[PDB]
């Protein structure tokens, strides 16, 4: 039947995952639930590293319902790696059962993005063109399954308050209006992999400067990923937007901002289907306490591997509920509630 909501925890507007289930009786993990990634995978109890005792194992010979593979596991991401092999067994989210899910049990983990997460795991949740090792996705099972009904849609909810009780919510085979306000505004997925779509334009127009930021002006693409904190542009475009903010590039990758001369920062508009999403500075200024005192981190940041996508991770995702679609292979954006 479903919809089956999922319930998220934040930690520190850098970082959303919750549980899940594998396994007969269930043994538990917590996850990540990722559009930018499709494969799933968790620690295996196989593995004796510092990194998968200090987290949720799954062991193969407590589940009745297990049912070996033994193929190759391996995957990269941008801030990690993992390596293991496949099993497949029943995997829980809500009240949503799905049968025979093939999982990666990890044996071999990489990157510190994974090795200090407070998840054990990886959900991915993007289209299944772009999972590796020749497994299906989880949500590709439960649509195969017909566990969504006749709305094989998820939306995703992300509270941008840290000490709220409720971090966000994963609604999987639904839309709920009490996360938003308005109307949804639809975009067409441009290629089915990442959760991909075309921007009309990006700009920003400070009161302080001569000139408007104009960035993105023939259109460019763009990708609405759960799994990353920031939003993330091409190099020389974000760090013109950075600029133009007063920002200074200090050191590894971020750009600082000053915490008294927030209030004059100019909005970001991204433009998606003819309409405007912007961004305050409330919004893309990110809080952080590290080394001490505290400091005030732009949620732009460009990466040292040159790449032409708009990622819209957390920053964008938290002011702009968001529903992935795929009945219609589409992304539809309103404002937060």
């Amino acid at each position: 039947e479903g919809p089956y909501p999922e319930p998220l925890v934040n930690l520190l507007d850098v970082v959303y995952y919750g549980p899940i289930s594998i396994g007969t009786p269930p043994q538990d993990f917590q996850v990540i639930f990722d559009t930018g990634s499709a494969n799933l995978w968790l620690p295996s109890s196989k593995c004796t590293t510092k990194y998968c005792l200090h987290h949720h194992r799954y062991d193969s010979s407590k589940s009745s319902t297990y049912e070996a593979d033994g193929r190759n596991f391996t995957i990269v991401y941008g801030s990690g790696n993992v390596e293991g092999f496949i099993s497949k067994d029943v995997c829980r989210i809500g009240s949503a059962k799905v049968s025979g899910q093939p999982l990666g049990e990890a044996l071999v983990v990489g990157g510190e993005s994974l090795l200090e997460a407070p998840f054990d795991g990886i959900l991915g949740l993007a289209y299944p063109s772009i999972a590796v090792d020749g497994v299906v996705p989880v949500f590709d099972n439960m649509m195969k399954q017909g566990l969504l009904g006749e709305q094989n849609v998820f939306s995703v909810y992300l509270n941008r308050d840290p000490s709220s009780k409720e971090g966000g919510e994963v609604l999987f085979g639904g839309i709920d209006h009490d996360h938003y306000k308005g109307s949804i505004t639809y975009v067409p997925v441009t290629a089915k992999g990442y959760w991909q779509f075309h921007v009309d334009g990006v700009k920003s127009v400070s009161a302080s400067k001569s000139a408007p930021e104009l960035l993105c002006k023939d259109g460019c693409e763009a990708i609405a990923n759960t799994g990353t904190s920031l939003i993330t542009g091409p190099p020389e475009e974000v760090d013109s937007l950075n600029q133009y903010l007063g920002g200074t590039k200090t050191e590894g990758g971020q750009y600082l901002l000053d915490c008294d001369k927030l209030e004059s920062l100019p909005n970001v508009t991204f433009t998606i289907s003819g309409k405007e999403f912007s961004l305050r500075s409330k919004d893309y200024v990110l809080k952080v306490n590290q080394q001490g005192q505290t400091l005030c981190v732009s949620g732009f940041m460009g990466l040292e591997m040159p790449q032409p996508l708009w990622i819209l991770g957390d920053v964008f995702l938290g002011p702009y509920y968001t529903i992935f679609d795929r009945d219609q292979d589409r992304v539809g954006f309103a404002e937060v509630a």
